[PDB]
């Protein structure tokens, strides 16, 4: 409490008054109270300093330990069904959906379940440099693969002009020169944030440039749209089972999330944000799984009387 | 009609699980927004998948 | 703003010293910041009240 002034009447009479929210005071008879430096907030007896709630998306908060349990179960289900494919490297099955650039799509998806936990803690400025790029490397493999796959898409690109591992390379290779360059002309950092709330911080990423963010994501986005493109136009072929149909419906379920991503992402304010990104890659990523692999896996696992060079057809 | 059943229901669940972060950090018109969005978006679906 | 004490001088001496947030003061020589009744707030100049 500070002194106030009683007009008319000498300073020894004085009037008590309150500090303010946001400045103290200890010693007794204080005339005026004491603002509180940075990364500290007053109490509410207005007596001393204490520290500001550092708050974030932690991994101890049961939001974070749900979003950790999905991304590590996938992670087990994309382990189980890439063993599942390799002790059977020489089943009809694996033998005509080309084992070599399926091992490398598993291998991608394990890429983009564990990139899905960048998201989650505290963030640095290598978490912060690392969150982008990595997912949008995997999902970009994931997606050559996918469209690789995919029929007329190979001879296409032939004509244009093994190969096929020739076409993830350059598109891989594309998206590895967009992240270079963002991240030698303007990377992104941590930053901590004071103006939300007066009395907490925000550890939020700052990402460097959002034309290189723009970037990604559309060349990510262009992708996808080239693979459902061409899957919608061989959707009837029930070669592998019927491969173009899921590959189809995988898209679908990669343009539906992305496009909830936005309104989902503009309405969240605060450390949830980061939490809409895991939501959206979990989804996406499971999606790819499905509907490229459960099938196949099982035809192969029970009831494997199928497992036949005929029915490959 | 089994596909357009199961993307009706895909379309309900993505939707009305991707607005949980906004409903668990925003307070005011912003949450009223994102309810009317959600309830469209699963309308919208359903119909677009079923007829 | 409103006077503040300075310490070992008398009454006529003082310093001005800003309103806080929520307070305001109209009247030159105010020796205490006025809260607004419920349903206002501060100006930016914490000089009168704005619903
Ligand atoms: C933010 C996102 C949150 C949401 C989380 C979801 C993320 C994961 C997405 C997708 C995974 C799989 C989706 C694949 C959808 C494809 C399913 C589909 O369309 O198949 C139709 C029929 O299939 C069938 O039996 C259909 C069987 C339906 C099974 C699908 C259920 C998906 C459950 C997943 C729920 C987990 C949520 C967990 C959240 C905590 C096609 O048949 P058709 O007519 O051509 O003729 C064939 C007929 O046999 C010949 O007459
Ligand atoms: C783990 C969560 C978050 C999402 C991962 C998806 C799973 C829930 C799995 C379990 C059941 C699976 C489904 C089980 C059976 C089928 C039947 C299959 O039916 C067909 O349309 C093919 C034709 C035929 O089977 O005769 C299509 C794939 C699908 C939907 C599978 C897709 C992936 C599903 C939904
Ligand atoms: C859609 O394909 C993708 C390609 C790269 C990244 C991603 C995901 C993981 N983050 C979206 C980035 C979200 C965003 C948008 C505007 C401003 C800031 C931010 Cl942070 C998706
Ligand atoms: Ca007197
Ligand atoms: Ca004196």
């Amino acid at each position: 409490t500070r002194k106030g002034i009683i007009e008319g009447e000498p300073t020894c009479c004085f009037e008590c008054v309150e500090c303010p929210d946001g400045e103290y005071s200890d010693e007794t008879d204080a005339s005026a109270c004491n603002k509180c430096p940075d990364d500290f907030w007053s109490n509410e007896n207005h007596t001393s300093c204490i520290a500001k709630e550092i708050e974030f998306l932690s991994w101890t908060e049961p939001f974070g330990i749900a979003l950790t349990l999905f991304a590590v179960l996938g992670i087990f289900l994309t382990a189980f069904v890439l063993g599942v494919f390799i002790k059977f490297r020489n089943t009809p099955i694996v033998k005509a959906t080309n084992r070599e650039l399926s091992y490398l799509l598993l291998f991608s998806l394990l890429c983009c379940f564990s990139s899905s936990l960048f998201f989650i803690g505290e963030p640095q400025d290598w978490t912060c440099r690392l969150r982008q790029p990595a997912f949008g490397i995997s999902f970009v493999l994931c997606i050559s693969c996918i469209l690789v796959k995919t029929n007329r898409v190979l001879l296409v690109f032939e004509a244009k002009i093994n190969l096929q591992f020739l076409l993830v390379f350059l598109c891989t290779f594309m998206q590895i020169v967009i992240c270079v360059i963002w991240l030698y002309t303007a990377p992104p950092s941590s930053y901590r944030n004071q103006e939300l709330e007066d009395e907490i911080i925000f550890i939020t990423c700052h990402e460097g440039s959002l034309m290189a963010l723009g970037f990604l994501i559309g060349y990510t986005c262009l992708l996808a749209a080239i693979c459902f493109f061409f899957a919608f136009k061989s959707r009837k072929l029930p070669e592998n089972f019927n491969e173009a149909k899921f590959i189809t419906f995988s898209m679908l379920i990669f343009f539906i999330v992305w496009i909830s991503f936005i309104p989902a992402y503009a309405s969240t304010y605060g450390k949830f944000v980061s939490a809409v990104e895991v939501i959206a890659i979990l989804a996406a990523s499971f999606g790819l799984l499905a509907c490229i692999f459960f099938n196949k896996i099982y035809i192969i696992l029970f009831k494997p009387s199928r497992n036949t060079i005929e029915e490959v057809r």
